[PDB]
């Protein structure tokens, strides 16, 4: 229903208690997704799930800063399938990004770039079918 890679703008940037919603389909065969909430050039919140790293699935978020990308955290749980509906939802907390994905709580990764209200941009790429993606305050 959107084209991905999409853009969804984040007016103002983030703040605390703001609720971004993903809904959308993984593909089958599926390879990776990312979501970048992004400053600018930089990339706050990396967000990349990998179905087939060395035969295994993971997670990994991380930080870009001037081009480079930082330490990455993983995840091994790993709740996407190829093929199925998913919902993937960020929550802006005063010190990090939580996230869940069909209703369950999957990570947090504490904010690295400070400026909140300059991450102003949600990208959304990779292997899926993307239905929607807003956000609202809770
Ligand atoms: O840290 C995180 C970054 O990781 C690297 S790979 C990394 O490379 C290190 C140096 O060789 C190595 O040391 C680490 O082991 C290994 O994880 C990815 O290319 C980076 N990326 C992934 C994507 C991407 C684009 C579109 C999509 F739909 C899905 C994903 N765009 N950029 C990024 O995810
Ligand atoms: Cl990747």
């Amino acid at each position: 229903p959107l084209i991905v890679p999409y853009n969804l703008p984040l007016p103002g940037g983030v703040v605390p208690r703001m609720l971004i919603t993903i809904l959308g389909t993984v593909k089958p065969n599926a390879n990776r997704i990312a979501l970048d909430f992004q400053r600018g050039n930089d990339v706050a919140f990396h967000f990349n799930p990998r179905f087939n790293e060395n035969n295994r699935r993971v997670i990994v978020c991380n930080t870009k800063l001037d081009n480079n990308w930082g330490r990455e955290e993983r995840q091994s749980v790993f709740p996407f399938e190829s093929g199925k509906p998913f919902k993937i939802q960020v929550l802006v907390e005063p010190d990090h990004f939580k996230v869940a994905v069909n209703d369950a709580h999957l990570l947090q990764y504490n904010h690295r770039v400070k400026k909140l209200n300059e991450i102003s941009k949600l990208g959304i790429s990779g292997d899926i079918d993307l239905t929607s993606a807003s956000y609202t305050m809770i």
